[PDB]
């Protein structure tokens, strides 16, 4: 843990907020390295009992060692903060990035599908499933590249576990929403619904409600927009398949031919 303590940091200004994660850019006093600090508060964690979640968090991204990974450095905690040192991503959110651009080029979306493609990769090696691949939990390097980042909802395969119960469902498979054992197949739809947000603007299976939005996700209905590619429509409608067994591989994701002809590489 290397003893670290809240007096060793000069803190700047807010990064972002989450339901739990107070995020800040902050400054080691002694090398002035620039970091994050994800300040979260021990009674609302006890309240909601969401301990198990924060020690996987701790425990699997401060293993994690990829470029498109966010790194988690250690941790440390006072009598009513828990905080984590995580490298600070400069140019914010995927989930930022689309609010100002509205949809995403060809190019750009299968950029950042080759980059999530990679960092899934390298956790589903080690058994290691995501499950929370949302737009504001996918950070922006210095060079642009794409960071997986909010580790807390991530388990080993295979799991039974439900995440969220009134929060956002536009991102889950059938198999979480109907409470169902899932492995690495959840992180290949969350994939697809990505590819698609990226695209259009809005994920395939927004609605005004909670049932009427779980409804389409279970009967995994969706249409195109006429401007949709070919290509684009092929690679997501192998994604968004109500059979987990029947979601491609992500080597085929990587080698589509939607893919190689529009990423940057
Ligand atoms: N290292 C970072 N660099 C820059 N901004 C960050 C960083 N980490 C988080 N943020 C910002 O803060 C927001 C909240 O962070 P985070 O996703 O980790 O919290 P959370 O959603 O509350 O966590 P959890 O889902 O584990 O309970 C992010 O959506 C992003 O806007
Ligand atoms: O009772 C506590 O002090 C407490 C500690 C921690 C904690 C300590 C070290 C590393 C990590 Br990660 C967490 N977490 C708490 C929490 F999440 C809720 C309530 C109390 C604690
Ligand atoms: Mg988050």
């Amino acid at each position: 843990k290397r003893q670290w303590a809240l007096e060793d940091f000069e803190i700047g200004r807010p990064l972002g907020k989450g339901k739990f994660g107070n995020v800040y850019l902050a400054r080691e006093k002694q090398s002035k390295f620039i970091l994050a600090l994800k300040v979260l508060f021990k009674a609302q964690l006890e309240k909601a009992g969401v301990e198990h979640q924060l020690r996987r968090e701790v425990e699997i991204q401060s293993h994690l060692r990829h470029p498109n990974i966010l790194r988690l450095y250690g941790y440390f905690h006072d009598a009513t903060r828990v905080y984590l040192i995580l490298e600070y991503a400069p140019l914010g959110t995927v989930y930022r990035e689309l609010q100002k651009l509205s949809k995403f080029d060809e190019q750009r979306t299968a950029t950042y599908i080759t980059e999530l493609a990679n960092a899934l990769s390298y956790c589903h090696s080690k058994r290691v499933i995501h499950r929370d691949i949302k737009p504001e939990n996918l950070l922006l390097g210095s060079a642009g590249e794409l960071k997986i980042a909010d580790f807390g909802w991530s388990v080993h395969a295979p799991s039974s576990r439900r995440t969220t119960l009134c929060g956002t469902l536009d991102y889950l498979p059938p198999e979480m929403i109907e409470g169902r054992m899932h492995d690495e197949k959840v992180d290949l739809w969350s994939l697809g619904v990505l590819c698609y947000e990226f695209l259009v603007g809005k994920p395939p299976f927004e609605a005004n409600t909670y049932q009427e939005t779980y409804k389409r996700i279970s009967r995994v209905e969706f249409t195109f927009p006429d401007f949709v590619t070919e290509g684009a429509r092929d690679l997501i409608s192998r994604l968004l398949k109500h059979n987990p067994s029947q979601r491609p591989m992500l080597r085929e994701v990587l080698e589509h031919p939607w893919i190689t002809a529009n990423s940057s590489k």
